[PDB]
């Protein structure tokens, strides 16, 4: 995908009890059994998963990623074997069902292999099964190498990477126009409006590469709430807070809270001229898009 990348990473997997039936008497008893091989509470509208917990140095809680493939290696019965998963397999619920004939004086142990890719609980990645005598020894499976390959947005380097900021609900880009002889933010369909994100002691700064008044390039909130662009200063009014852990990445959905008006977030609002405002106790979702390449 245009702006994403694959990365290998270690994930946690374990063999659970699953189901256990004991037939201590005679004769052979039949039992129906149903299991659902699939990711727990999987969203049908998307494959992007918001991390509930970390996956090493690469993923942190709240980070967006997509599971490309998962490869867990196990040892049973005294022999090694490995099972791989496709993207379609990790995101599908297969309700496997059938009858198991338990022979007399024997236990049926259906083991349940799972995987927790940073919060994403893959219930029943695999089913081994094991019929064994009572009270005889049985082989317990053990995961030897659990690992996954995730898909993430290309990183945004602060003060370096040129991005486009797009309003998620309205699918329109933040653009710059003149208002009161100052540069001003307003929503538009143009892909020509590039920005650079910075970070210092006071917060994040949104610099425009499309100003008409030279030097007036950092986004800030007026007392009235309208978003204008000023010259670089120490003022909190031009400093912002992002609700997402670094590193920022392509396609990240974020909110921008003002550092001076601390409860006022950046959003769409029908102004008389422009429509990008800082409004109290409300904060709209914006997409960060890493720019492609211009032709020449
Ligand atoms: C994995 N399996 C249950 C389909 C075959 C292996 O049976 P067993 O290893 O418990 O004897
Ligand atoms: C007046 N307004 C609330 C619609 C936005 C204008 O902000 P401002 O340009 O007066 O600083
Ligand atoms: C937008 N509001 C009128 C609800 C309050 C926010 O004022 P402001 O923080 O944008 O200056
Ligand atoms: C006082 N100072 C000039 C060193 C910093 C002031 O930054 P500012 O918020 O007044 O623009
Ligand atoms: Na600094
Ligand atoms: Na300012
Ligand atoms: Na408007």
């Amino acid at each position: 995908a245009e702006g994403y990348e694959q990365i290998e990473v270690d994930v946690v997997a374990v063999w659970k009890e699953g189901y256990v039936y004991e037939n201590r008497g005679s004769t052979s008893v039949d039992q129906k059994i149903t299991i659902t091989k699939g990711m727990k509470n999987v969203n049908s509208e998307t494959r992007t998963v918001t991390a509930t917990h970390s996956i090493g140095s690469t993923i942190s809680t709240g980070d967006a990623f997509e599971i490309g493939s998962v490869e867990v290696s196990y040892s049973h019965s005294h022999e090694e074997s490995q099972v791989s998963m496709t993207e379609t397999e990790v995101y599908e619920s297969k309700v496997i069902e059938h009858t198991i004939t338990i022979p007399p004086t024997s236990k049926f142990t259906r083991w349940q292999l799972n995987a927790d890719v940073g919060g994403a609980d893959i219930e029943y990645m695999y089913l081994i099964d094991e019929v064994t005598p009572i009270g005889g020894t049985q082989s317990i499976p053990q995961v030897i190498t659990s690992r996954a390959k995730i898909i993430v947005g290309r990183q945004i380097i602060l003060g370096k990477t040129e991005i486009r900021i797009k309003h998620a609900e309205r699918k329109e880009y933040m653009t710059v126009v003149s208002r009161k002889s100052w540069p001003a933010a307003t929503l538009g369909h143009s892909k020509l409006f590039k920005f650079v994100l910075y970070e210092d002691w006071g917060g994040f700064r949104i610099k425009t590469l499309n100003t008409m008044y030279s030097g007036y390039e950092y986004a800030y909130s007026s007392d009235q709430g309208g978003i204008y662009f000023d010259q670089g200063t120490d003022n909190p009014k031009q400093r912002w807070a992002i609700n997402k852990s670094l590193p920022l990445r392509h396609g990240d959905v974020v909110t921008f809270m003002n550092k001076y008006f601390t409860r006022s977030g950046l959003c769409y609002d029908d102004g008389p001229a422009t429509n990008v405002y800082c409004l109290d106790k409300r904060e709209d979702k914006w997409i960060l898009e890493v720019v492609g390449l211009v032709p020449r």
